[PDB]
Order: structure tokens, then C-alpha cells, then sequence
């Protein structure tokens, strides 16, 4: 990595989001003027320390953001190291969560959703394609470029959990958000590409109607009805859901891995790729709007 002050070439600014020893600020290059966004990863240092990443973690999300380059997929465009941080040079995504602009919206239709959900399959096609699994798939990670155009572009972000899978499994844990990890995940089993399919039929069935399957009352309970499949189509949220949705989203949420969609089958999926006008006119039903997402934050 570039073994220099980053500030002698970039001036940052704003900070668009932190977690854990991450942060990420909105940056200029000096010496081209273009906008970028800087993420700071904190070192560990140590082996022995708490208090930071592992710097062979960093390295691997860096190696798997070097190889990759697809329209919806974030662009990296230098690294720098100090003795505390890394930083990653990142394509500066500005748009906002997708969710949050499709919460601005008073209706979308099942056809329009899927609009948006295949730039997402797009992404992750190109992905498993070079067997890499992202294992972070949940609506914060799935943002976009310009919110005003009429096709606004997606752009998955955050490889911090990505992995190369070049075994079909890896075993490894992974910390990732509850309502949205594998039951293999959740039960410390080995992992693959097939747990990407499972955050995607998540998204989706949120996409459609503005709940979480899985989230229950206590974070143990939502692990819990992950790991066990519990989730239901309640009449609540999807009066409306057209039978090609519910069986696009049968075949993802699907205990075992193997049985589970893949990503070439999603794409080729009648709601996806309608086959007949009579499987294409079913996608004219309601998807989620903006009364949907604040009857289910109502909890
Ligand atoms: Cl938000
Ligand atoms: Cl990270
Ligand atoms: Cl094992
Ligand atoms: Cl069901
Ligand atoms: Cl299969």
C-alpha cells in the first residue's frame, strides 16, 4: 500500500458513515479535483490487541476490490497505509440507500422493483462469476449513484466480509446483521456463494413489502428464526404479491445451500425474465410504498 500521508494528496471532509474501525469521509484529490470517499480501517497492530482489524482482513478486502470492475459494483481507486490506519480510495456513492429513495415514493409496482432488484442480481452475477462472495447483502450496503436521474444506478458497496471461495465452501465466521444472514452463517457452518442468494431473497421479500421475514422480538430470536426458516407471506404485506414473487423468494430462502437458487437461475426466474405477457402482466401488483415501510417501523 502507498506508504504516504494521505493528506499531502487528498483533502477529506464530511464523514458519510463509521462503524466498528471503520470510517468513511467524503475526500478531493488535489492533483485531479475528482470526489472520492476515503474509508479509514483501524489497524489492530497486534494480534493480542481489541482494537482494530486485522490488517490480513484489510488485505483481503483490498485484494477482492483490485480484481473487481462492474457498473454495479464500487470502483477502488487507491490504497494508503499509515501506522494506525489503511485507507481505501473509494468511487464516492452519493445517492443514498436505495430503500430510503424507494421509501420517497407513493407507489411501485412489482415490474418496477424488479428494475432495480436486477441491477443487484447484475452485480452479483459478475461476483460469483469470479467465485467471490460478498456476505454483507442487506439494503445499507446496496446504495445509489444519482437519485435524481431517471434510471438511478445501484452500486453494491462494503467488501469487508467478501470472500474468494475457491474450495465451494470456506469456514470461516462471520459476523454479519442478523435479518439478513444465511442459517449456515447463523449456525457456524461452512460457507459459499449460496449465502449471497439467501441475503437476496431477504431484500426482495422486504422490496415487496416493507417488512423483515426473520426479525423477531430479541436478536436470539431472529438468529433463531433464521436458522429455523420461519418467515410468512402475512396478508398484512402481501395482498397484492403476485404467485412469480412468492416463488422467486420460495427458492432463496431455502435452509440448505445446495438446494437454494443460484444466481444464473435468478436471472432466468419468470419474474424475472418473464417467459409469457401473462407472467408479465402479473408484475403490475403492488410492491412496497411509502405506508408500507411505516407500518412495519411502527413495529
Ligand atoms: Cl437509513
Ligand atoms: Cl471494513
Ligand atoms: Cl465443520
Ligand atoms: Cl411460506
Ligand atoms: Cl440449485
Amino acid at each position: 500500500f502507498r506508504q504516504e500521508n494521505v493528506d499531502d494528496y487528498y483533502d477529506t471532509g464530511e464523514e458519510l458513515g463509521s462503524g466498528q474501525f471503520a470510517v468513511v469521509k467524503k475526500c478531493r484529490e488535489k492533483s485531479t479535483g475528482l470526489q472520492y470517499a476515503a474509508k479509514f480501517i483501524k489497524k489492530r497492530r497486534t494480534k493480542s490487541s481489541r482494537r482494530g482489524v486485522s490488517r490480513e482482513d484489510i488485505e483481503r478486502e483490498v485484494s477482492i476490490l483490485k480484481e473487481i470492475q462492474h457498473p454495479n459494483v464500487i470502483t477502488l481507486h487507491e490504497v494508503y497505509e499509515n501506522k494506525t490506519d489503511v485507507i481505501l480510495i473509494l468511487e464516492l456513492v452519493a445517492g443514498g440507500e436505495l430503500f430510503d429513495f424507494l421509501a420517497e415514493k407513493e407507489s411501485l409496482t412489482e415490474e418496477e422493483a424488479t428494475e432495480f432488484l436486477k441491477q443487484i442480481l447484475n452485480g452479483v452475477y459478475y461476483l460469483h462469476s469470479l467465485q467471490i462472495a460478498h456476505f454483507d447483502l442487506k439494503p445499507e450496503n446496496i446504495m445509489l449513484l444519482d437519485r435524481n436521474v431517471p434510471k438511478p444506478r445501484i452500486k453494491i458497496i462494503d467488501f469487508g466480509l467478501a470472500h474468494k471461495i475457491d474450495f465451494g465452501n470456506e469456514f470461516k465466521n462471520i459476523f454479519g446483521t442478523p435479518e439478513f444472514v444465511a442459517p449456515e452463517i447463523v449456525n457456524y457452518e461452512p460457507l459459499g456463494l449460496e449465502a449471497d442468494m439467501w441475503s437476496i431473497g431477504v431484500i426482495t421479500y422486504i422490496l415487496l413489502s416493507g417488512a423483515s421475514p426473520f426479525l423477531g422480538d430479541t436478536k436470539q430470536e431472529t438468529l433463531a428464526n433464521v436458522s429455523a426458516v420461519n418467515y410468512e407471506f402475512e396478508d398484512e404485506y402481501f395482498s397484492n404479491t403476485s404467485a412469480l414473487a412468492k416463488d422467486f423468494i420460495r427458492r432463496l430462502l431455502v435452509k440448505d445451500p445446495k438446494k437454494r437458487m443460484t444466481i444464473q437461475d435468478s436471472l432466468q426466474h419468470p419474474w424475472i425474465k418473464p417467459k409469457d405477457t401473462q407472467q408479465a402482466l402479473s408484475r403490475k401488483a403492488e410492491a412496497v410504498n411509502m405506508e408500507k415501510f411505516k407500518k412495519f417501523a411502527a413495529r
